[PDB]
């Protein structure tokens, strides 16, 4: 009862609550490949207790602050990294926080949106159909911040960033 939640074939959300067994548990059950820890306190406790081999599991150590800017200072690495996993090694990834609501989520929001090249709305939807989330106001600013809307042919096209 580790609480994360399947978000597609690719991406687990979730939290952390202080018991890595659950969680180590969690991550084998469901063959999770890598990892993704956006949290700011202690991660070696929790690398330990997964013990995943080098280079499957990755922290950045961000606050959910609209005072921290280190997940935005991280995004483009965080992207790069999961689309390495995914398509290069064929890892599912877990990405999670504490609540798996805001930090977590929003990296996953982006993932999709940038992969699917589809605005914020789209993709925060979606994903809420699996997990209840709710990304803090200025990570929707940040995730808003990478879509450029373009004319072309009488229609304006999203890109995501
Ligand atoms: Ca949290």
């Amino acid at each position: 009862m580790y609480d994360a939640t399947r978000i597609n074939q690719d991406l687990f959300v979730g939290g952390f609550y202080g018991d890595v067994i659950a969680m180590r548990h969690f991550v084998r059950q469901n063959n999770v490949g890598c990892v993704v820890s956006l949290i700011d306190s202690d991660v070696a406790p929790i690398k330990r207790a997964l013990y995943l081999p080098d280079g499957d599991h990755l922290h950045v150590h961000c606050e959910d602050d609209a005072k921290c800017g280190a997940l935005a200072d991280n995004l483009e690495m965080l992207f790069n990294y999961l689309w390495l996993k995914i398509h290069n090694e064929h890892k599912t990834v877990l990405i999670h926080c504490h609540a798996g609501v805001s930090r977590s989520a929003t990296l996953a929001i982006y993932y999709i949106m940038r992969t699917n090249q589809i605005d914020y709305e789209q993709a925060f939807q979606y994903v809420y159909g699996k997990r209840a989330v709710h990304p803090s106001e200025h990570f929707v600013e940040l995730l808003k911040g990478k879509c450029v809307y373009s004319y072309v042919d009488n229609k304006l096209v999203v890109r995501v960033e």
